[PDB]
């Protein structure tokens, strides 16, 4: 239970790596020295390399360098996916193909000033003569989130009664707005027993009058779900960006309540 990642899409022979500090609990203390609004920045680039004798090892090396290292968790919230296709029958076993899919935000002023000198330096960088590495400015996110009520009689398998499910839409101006304001909320109020946190954070996040409708429903339940889809819209008309990169809200009751109910 708590903030679970969704598995990731795993290729037949494709290398894929996984860099996230997004399961850490937003700190509203670090966040409060940010006083200006930053788009949250995109990596969704993709390149043949066939024919060009690059190891899987190589191609890591290069994203490395001029990517994922610069982007530091002490400064960037940022949630990474790098894959490269190698292809099995070739007597190196050279890659074929990569992919960066990436989302980040810089967490601080400071961290604002490290982020427009790195987009100077290697915004359009020349990834293998293939493609560059262009990291775009999302306009803002939406985020549909659904919630799930229900009883579930094992608590280490997938399976339980759905009793209600509800969804809300929000529009943020970047995801950092998301977890200062919506995941910090979840932290504070969703995994509360005390009515007078649960039922008002369901007013504010689900309906105005969920609250009095959920009383009697968290009463008869064991366990929640959050699963807040974050929808990038990017600045081209009908351009949307959703990572492949997904994580939810488990809420074992069961457990972490003395009546073994959610409320």
């Amino acid at each position: 239970d708590g903030l679970i990642f969704s598995p990731l899409p795993q290729n037949k022979n494709t290398v894929v790596r996984h860099y996230s500090n997004e399961q850490e609990m937003p700190n509203l203390s670090q966040m409060a020295q940010r006083t200006i609004d930053f788009p949250t920045q995109i990596v969704r680039v993709s390149g043949n390399l066939t024919g060009l004798e690059l190891s899987c090892d190589d191609v890591e090396n290069e994203i490395d360098q001029v990517f994922s290292k610069k982007i530091s968790p002490n400064l960037f919230t940022y949630n990474t996916y790098v894959s490269c296709g190698y292809d099995v029958n070739d007597p190196e076993q050279h890659a074929t193909n990569f992919s960066i899919q990436s989302y980040f935000d810089p967490l601080t002023d400071n961290a604002v000033d490290y982020l427009k000198s790195y987009l100077k330096e290697y915004n359009g960088y020349n990834l293998f003569n293939t493609t560059t590495l262009q990291i775009e400015n999302a306009k803002g996110i939406i985020v549909s989130m659904n919630l799930n009520a229900g009883l579930k009689s094992n608590p280490d398998k997938t399976p339980f009664t759905l009793y209600r499910q509800d969804r809300n839409n929000f529009y943020f101006k970047s995801n950092f707005d998301v977890r200062k304001e919506l995941i910090s909320d979840i932290y504070q109020r969703f995994y509360s027993n005390d009515p007078d946190m649960i039922l008002p954070f369901f007013d504010k996040w689900i309906f105005s009058y969920a609250g009095s409708v959920y009383y009697s429903i968290l009463m008869a339940s064991n366990y929640l779900e959050l699963q807040p889809e974050r929808i990038f819209v990017m600045e081209n008309e009908g351009d949307i960006f959703v990572s492949d990169l997904r994580y939810y809200f488990a809420n074992l009751c069961m457990k972490r309540n003395p009546n073994k109910h959610c409320l």
